[PDB]
């Protein structure tokens, strides 16, 4: 029941002074001080975040709210039917608001993403803001400061005017690019120049412990390459400066959250010092770095909310975060964040995925996961094969891998996906505001590349039940299965020694035995095994990952079934599985009559 | 984005066949088939659930969906902006409109409160539910169908036509009773009538071993004693009959939800056959019981929506939750339920909880917690203590007991509280639809019981920050704090070994030494702990509830200050609590000078 926002100026600056010190309660400390005119104020906190997609304010987590007009305590009252929305009463002839409240960060994963360390911080100024309703958010000039523990270094695109010992103070920015100017703050850091000149790119690294700063040359070389392949991309860049913000860490929330000017990422300690290992997750900022363009600068016209507090349309996701993650795995074999065969395994590893790891397309559209993130909030779920899980994500890139192969097949390889981003996000180099799409607007871009029915195409994608990895085949490659593990599952389930078995017995397990996840329709699922359940033992023998591999390796071809000792709560059973074709895991294999477009989508410009 | 929902008939009847056969994956298969209206039509999953106070429609849990037109699918699209709306265009000449779907309920409790066991199950219709928009959901005519595991038996306040094997199919009803008559099912199954006569009372109660069933004559009395007891304050019965729906289990997750003509409530399998270890949780079909008069029957009028997928207004509940959180309790002793001991030291509990419990009543008020259902979901919070919890209840609950002692001082103990009960909910006997109520309702009765400004005494109460215990002194006792432990305390800490030290340290520990909660502004919080840190040892030895106790218990009186080894996340520190006051239990002490009037309102009538 709040006023709607109004594109009228706002008189004044929106001040937001933030206390970060209490790393040990993990509160910060938070004081607003704005105009106030006289009559009902209502003040919002930031509902819907930029970047989520879905109402994920943390309401719950403001306390301590006290607000006052000019030094006298007015009570406030919450409306009912919009829980971000504070009401007052400002009386007349009155000159300033001040409210004063606490942000109490997760204290553990439970209650949401962890936000302090002793050793790191993320400030996400969304968390620790409150602004007037009935104004664009653009339009809001505000001025942010934060008290940051004692000697830590921060980075952040906002451009600081001065820092007082712990105290720091930022230059005035509007309100909406204040939210999109997340701080990281810590005791170990590094800053390292990714690109010079007029649009310089920096890399600022956090860690838990100062040896995961050890970047070598080559490794750096990897993501200054990233900002050389994205350049030859769009042709433009969408900031005055960019700073990737990485913190090395087993103790922050993980995050990848793409901003305009920044972006927020997390990565195991060992990113570094142990960059053969911890490849799996490389391409994250590849794919946050290429949202500046898509996303940021470039939105869906019904993503592009006036301000925090109206609900936002995801409906374009799948060009928004789904170009972005084809784009992400695309550039990190591109700029050598990934090898070749690292990001085709990655590749035959979506593609069967859709082929065979979504047996609920058969019932649900692409185009509908675009409401997960609201429907949701990445909550666990039972089936995310059968339910589906925000496949706006590799679902929409595989479409994309069919949008290249399709712009290639109509102008004999003369035209790719490439042409598209140039033509789509490379106008205005310089320009950091936002840019709004329509559906129609992306056929047309499409069409301007090579003329064809694009509307047809995506929506029969998108709104459809059918393939959607058509362009593998298209650019001259084929998905198969056998036997050799995936570089990517190999990687992912060894130290912990588990068992991806989702193309075999249709499940995976922990080195424990506790099935950690089940195929709908699959031999597990009919066998009326959940996640949750244990496998005790493999043909009397007790489990290991190995022991029920070599089992299922031991059924290939035979008649003989697999016998699985089970426990489901407090009780025990042997289930006999008829599963004869072995061990099965995707990958890629040329077809040899046909032009290997794939490799040249993936090798560097 | 979904039309209003409009008062006028819905032609035709909603059929709702639910299959509940596979236990094993926990699914309930629906069918629900209705007229079909040519032209654009919308289906609603119910997202508002009343006695949730809150949009917890499980939706995406929804899975599966198909909808055809007179035999032909036709496609599906989800309204962007209402996640619970699906829209369809139904041909011309059409007759019939069929979705089938499937309600994927919890396999662990991370997703929800698991619904269905090897030996048990809870049905909720809201779960298997899709009802056309811009109908008031009283105005559809329904007629519900369950199929049941071979043999079970089942209950329910709606009533049956027919069992043909396990196909249960009940008689005609309207959609919103259909959503509030919910059923449990089961093989192990005893129900026992509480009050016979023309409006009669039954307890239905399903178990994990039918051994749990063995309640003996004294115990029935007491749920029988229950009955009499809410005779006695209301004078009226607001249903046809009334069926207590009872689950003994460790494996159904726990719940109350109350109902007009039944309510489902859970315990532990020893809660007949340990009756003296099981008794903190038995207020609770006392209190799901009231409902039917308080909450059910009459309700806020913000509150009663005229369909499931508008918002809800809480604004009332401290009059819904916290007079039913006070009955709950007072009727507990009434009936024998609970002793009067067991009741009183209840009491003292929620006193303290408010005089020294409760650090975020400075900041925030108990009006304000009835936003808490939409808020936080019930999700982890860090401080129950300082940010409040729906203290609505609680704190309701002391306001309520200070408004009894207000009627009696008004009236020289002529009148008291039972007098607004039968005036406020005691009209219309047998009628179980909606009475609807206001504020300036509530004050106008209280004024017939006794003239005063109870417009000003209410919002004082609930928009105030200070004391809520005042009538705890005014009908004669004294909340004191001494070293003997509270009741409640010592059965809901015993067996485990816990340490609840709220009052003392200011934290509640499990016996691993594991943090369970922190007070603000406590001992513990000034030492910088906070759940989920662990208490390793205490003056060097080893921790344990007793080692820490006796270690408080040394420090009353002293200077040396209680070393604690701390394990925070990987590191140990040795913390130095300068706490001497020993440790503090709260109680009730009668004041000899004043009348004793807490006692006649805990004594049966
Ligand atoms: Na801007
Ligand atoms: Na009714
Ligand atoms: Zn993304
Ligand atoms: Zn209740």
């Amino acid at each position: 029941a709040t006023a709607a926002p109004q594109d009228v100026p706002f008189e004044g600056t929106l001040k937001i002074d933030v206390d970060a010190t209490d790393l040990q309660h993990r509160i910060f400390k938070v004081k607003t001080t704005m105009p106030a005119t006289p009559g009902p104020m209502t003040l919002l906190y930031p509902q819907w975040i930029p970047g989520n997609h879905s109402p994920t304010g943390p309401i719950d987590k403001l306390a301590g709210l006290v607000i006052k007009v000019d030094g006298k305590v007015v009570p406030w009252t919450r409306d009912q039917f919009d829980v971000y929305a504070f009401k007052v009463d400002v009386p007349q002839g009155a000159s300033e608001l001040v409210a004063e409240f606490k942000f109490l960060s997760p204290q553990a994963s439970s209650q949401g993403r962890v936000m302090m360390t002793p050793e790191m911080l993320n400030l996400q100024w969304n968390t620790t803001a409150l602004y007037p309703a009935g104004y664009f958010a653009r339009n809001i000039k505000a001025q942010a400061s934060v008290t940051l523990p004692a000697g830590w270094s921060y980075a952040t695109a906002m451009e600081t005017e001065r820092r007082v010992g712990d105290t720091v103070t930022f230059k005035p920015i509007d309100f909406d690019d204040l939210v999109d100017s997340p701080m990281f703050a810590g005791k170990y850091y590094k800053r390292v120049e990714l690109s010079a000149g007029k649009q310089p790119v920096y890399l600022n690294v956090f860690a838990d412990e100062a040896k995961s700063l050890d970047a070598k040359p080559e490794q750096i070389k990897a993501h200054a390459a990233l900002v050389q392949q994205m350049d030859k991309l769009y042709g433009a860049r969408h900031f005055d400066h960019y700073e990737f913000l990485l913190a090395l860490t087993k103790k922050l929330g993980g995050i990848g959250l793409e901003h305009h000017r920044s972006s927020e990422n997390s990565g195991a300690p060992n990113y570094f010092t142990e960059w053969d290992k911890s490849w799996t997750g490389r391409d994250l900022l590849a794919h946050e770095f290429n949202h500046s363009w898509n996303g940021k600068y470039r939105r869906g016209a019904d993503l592009a909310t006036p301000n925090f507090n109206v609900p936002m349309g995801d409906s374009l996701l799948w060009l928004y975060e789904g170009q972005t993650q084809f784009w992400g795995e695309v550039m990190s074999a591109r700029s050598g964040l990934w090898t070749q065969e690292q990001a085709r395994d990655m590749l035959a590893g979506v593609a069967a995925q859709y082929e065979r790891g979504r047996p609920g397309m058969a019932w649900r559209t692409v185009q509908d996961t675009t409401n997960d993130p609201t429907m949701s909030m990445r909550r666990p779920k039972a089936y995310r094969n059968y339910q589906m899980s925000e496949d706006y994500y590799s679902g929409g890139q595989m479409m994309w891998l069919e949008v290249d192969s399709k712009l290639r097949a109509l102008t004999n390889n003369k035209r790719s996906i490439d042409d598209f981003g140039k033509a789509f996000f490379g106008m205005k180099n310089g320009d950091w505001d936002v840019n709004p799409y329509t559906f129609d607007d992306i056929v047309s871009t499409l069409n301007g590349v090579a003329a064809f029915d694009w509307a047809s195409f995506l929506r029969s994608r998108m709104d459809g039940h059918g393939s959607l990895i058509g362009g593998i085949e298209a650019n001259g490659w084929k998905l198969v299965y056998n036997d050799e593990p995936n570089l990517a599952t190999k990687t992912d389930e060894s130290d912990d020694k588990d068992a991806s078995l989702t193309y075999s017995l249709g499940m995976s397990l922990k080195a424990s035995g506790d099935i950690s996840d089940v195929l709908w329709d699959g031999p597990a699922f009919n066998a009326g095994l959940i996640t949750g359940n244990t496998i005790v033992a493999v043909n009397g023998r007790a489990f290991s990952s190995d022991v029920i591999k070599d089992a299922i390796t031991a059924a290939k071809g035979t008649t003989v079934p697999i016998e699985l000792l089970v426990k489901r709560l407090d009780r025990y059973d042997t289930v006999r599985i008829d599963y004869h074709g072995g061990l099965l895991y995707p990958h890629l294999e040329r077809i040899a009559g046909k032009p290997d477009r794939l490799s040249e989508l993936y090798k560097a410009r």
